[PDB]
């Protein structure tokens, strides 16, 4: 997997405009939808139990985010995940806060038991509670245990499936000043999984394309601030090119 | 109905700052409120059953949007609609997704039975499931059946009441890249219905003013992207003038 | 309390990046989080009963906003407030709409009975229903009755604790065109209470710093509109300096 192939995946996403069903928290629904629209995907945000099953089945990917949990939204997420599983739609999980509060950890473990996942994206603590050289081993152990793809996020991202491991070096710290920046990335990974057969490559391509857009947006923002960055990021998800990804994406097979 | 009269309606909205009660989905509440504030209206977003009745009764217009449905929010919408009906407050419905999932279609038909509507805005499929020359006939048939105003949206908008039909030619494709752009338009139609006696003229004036602002915003955005467009659209809802509407609104009586 | 000391509080907030737990309405959650991130604080938006207690206990401040009430979210707010009270975490209340509808007034009075508050921020009507020279007396009467700090907002803000009263003269009218601008201010007051021992000084420092950032943002926005202002405000919460606060904050002890 390289920058050249990641660029090709970004073009496939724009070409097909995949329907990406996201069940996420209310602090980031609007931004998640706008980021996906800018990227070139088709967002669908239904979250109620009376319809999530019908939505998930026709989507290109289902993304579950436990940011602002509730007993009911977790149940809807599982109903959606089971429907997605029945119809061969890939499911991506973002176990936000797993290990921080008991309810989050329980909900994350619940989903892992009831839904087969194509990929899980979270920080080291979140992945451990739900499931460097130490980060690489954690990613490999979890990927092998759940027979899935694990993307442990940080300034350096470690992605692993049952047999391979990669480190990615893209992005900008300004992403930490925009709420939903991480949540949107997991949905972008979903958009890529909807067009790329292998979830490991989809994830690498997704994280790389997003990090490049974020870097280019930060360059333009200069010292304007986090408000301008938020708008520039949406602009760059739309204007970032294959050439930009080939030139700035840093993908390393370990 | 013409561009000159539509411009006059826009000035009336700014003058009176109508209280527009919107019960909409969580992906677009913030944008809907901000668009209405920019336009010069007063948004009120209460959605809970314990208060929607009290809110609707003092509003200038009530707008119902079924974007991210739930059994409870539909019930609140009907409670609000009945209250609005009792106090002579016009009710506008946006039956998003009607015909796509069973639950949406059911909920839309439910509202149509329980609440008298001043106007319904949706795409062709949505209007048909809830209720060119073929689009014109659909709008006329539905307007006559429900004794209401039907605004079928597309690149060309077809608006009809029991006896008249109009086609409108305004707007920009960038609206498709901003979540809530359509939802906000239905609430803007509500803002216009709050000041214009005839719901057909209110709708025409609303859609025209919004399309002109969208075109002017797209000109300014140039090739910046969907992030800049979102911000420019809010800017133009605020700065668009009567002169702009007279010069760029395309209204045709069929 | 002066502009020089208010500036020092702003630096303390940036230094410590306080965890500010906000339980607010869905129209303003994203903006509240982004404003706090821009300011230099750490927002946490959990609102479900199964976890709010665990969140509140580790936060630097808890802020309750009754904007889009529901029987359940009020109960969660009280659970969170009691947890905050047990662990010495300051609680700030924004009784939006108190006195406008019966349900709001009831909910506000409920919170006042069950949760000890460090500060309450609202307009004159809201403070009266929940609890010039006349505004000053209202603030003093309410502050003395509830043994708390009362910040009555307007173009001129009146802040009072059991024994002192201050008037603040900062801000810009463009704040009225951005949904969540007021709601975000109450959360900013929370961010300041998390680092400043005396809630009266924290509130004065918070409102002053926010008003200065708002004025500077309005200068930059010029005649661009409310969309650009929203983005500029976020920019200025990030870039406003101690020097800016010393030069533009107007604080008067009555």
């Amino acid at each position: 997997m390289d920058a050249q192939s990641a660029a090709k995946c970004l073009t496939a996403v724009r070409r097909h405009s995949p329907l990406v069903h996201s069940i996420t928290n209310n602090v980031v629904t609007n931004f998640t939808a706008n980021g996906l629209l800018a990227l070139g995907a088709s967002p669908v945000m239904a979250y109620a139990k009376e319809e999530v099953a019908d939505m998930a089945k026709i989507a290109g990917a289902l993304v579950l985010n436990i940011g602002t949990l509730s007993k009911e939204s977790v149940e809807a997420m599982i109903i959606a995940g089971k429907s997605a599983n029945e119809h061969g739609v890939p499911v991506i999980l973002d176990p936000v806060g797993a290990g921080a509060t008991p309810f989050r950890t329980e909900s994350a473990r619940d989903i892992i038991r009831e839904v087969r996942l194509a990929a899980i994206r979270g920080n080291a603590a979140e992945i451990a509670h739900t499931v460097g050289g130490d980060i690489i081993r954690l990613a490999q152990q979890a990927a092998q245990k759940l027979n899935t793809v694990i993307a442990i996020t940080g300034e350096v991202d470690v992605i692993a499936d049952t047999s391979h491991v990669y480190t990615l070096h893209n992005g900008h710290k300004l992403l930490t000043k925009v709420t939903g920046a991480g949540c949107l990335l997991t949905s972008v990974v979903g958009a890529f999984c909807a067009v790329e057969e292998n979830p490991l490559f989809a994830a690498i391509a997704a994280i790389s394309s997003y990090g490049v857009a974020a870097q280019l947006a930060a360059q333009q923002t200069a010292d304007k601030g986090p408000g301008s960055f938020q708008i520039e990021l949406l602009n760059k998800l739309s204007t970032v090119t294959e050439q930009d990804v080939q030139e700035w994406a840093t993908i390393e097979r370990v």
